[PDB]
């Protein structure tokens, strides 16, 4: 019953986060802060895919007859590249001397951003092969972890600066994504409970963070 309970907890946070995010879109922004709204729009698009998966899950769990963990990959293969792009946009926001927008970043860096998303795709493909038992768990863990490390290395060396604001955002995200790999080791129920709660942290906490940064930047404009 704890897969269902953790799914409901995840859905609860998704709904409240979506409401917060929509109000966030309409907060007026100073010039330098425009990219924060570009990030929040993409986080809301991630939420649409996440929500469709979670409604599918709670309906499916009524009559589970097979191990449905692999179905998460149809969400992740869409959401995780968008989340890596929004992370790049947020690092560029933090670290850039004057105003920066996603078009400037995309137009400049599309090849490198492709590399990041291709590394991430290989991580997911290896996970999917392990989840569907087309390769053994040990090969899945080692190959998946290799591409997780490559993704986060490529992100670090291009987009971070050496300060504690950067270390918090980078290492929080790295640890949370690593813990999806940790979950892979566990039996059906425990693994799926872990994913249900991890999604709150990887997706919804990120949205709430961006909302609070917008509110902080814009508070004086609002009042």
């Amino acid at each position: 019953d704890n897969i269902i309970m953790t799914a409901y907890i995840s859905i609860f946070v998704q709904i409240i986060t979506a409401i917060i995010s929509v109000y966030g879109l309409f907060i007026p922004l100073n010039f330098k802060d425009i990219i924060l709204r570009e990030i929040l729009i993409l986080e809301l698009i991630v939420q649409i895919i996440e929500f469709i998966f979670y409604i599918w899950l709670i309906i499916t769990l009524q009559s589970i007859n097979e191990d449905i963990t692999y179905v998460r990959y149809f969400d992740w293969v869409l959401t995780t590249p968008v989340m890596l792009l929004t992370t790049v946009y947020f690092f560029e926001y933090m670290n850039s001397d004057d105003g920066i927008r996603k078009k400037e970043i995309n137009d400049r860096d599309y090849v490198y951003l492709f590399y990041i998303c291709l590394s991430n795709f290989f991580m997911l493909l290896i996970g999917y092969l392990g989840e569907t038992k087309q390769i053994n768990k040990m090969l899945t863990l080692f190959g998946g972890s290799f591409f997780l490390f490559l993704t986060f290395y490529l992100l670090y060396v291009k987009y971070t600066k050496e300060n504690w604001m950067n270390y918090i955002v980078f290492y929080f995200m790295f640890l949370v994504w690593f813990l999806y790999g940790f979950a892979f080791m566990f039996p059906f129920s425990i693994k799926n409970q872990m994913y249900n709660i991890l999604d709150i942290v990887s997706k919804n906490i990120y949205s709430i963070f961006i909302f609070i940064v917008i509110l902080n930047q814009s508070y004086k404009l609002l009042l």
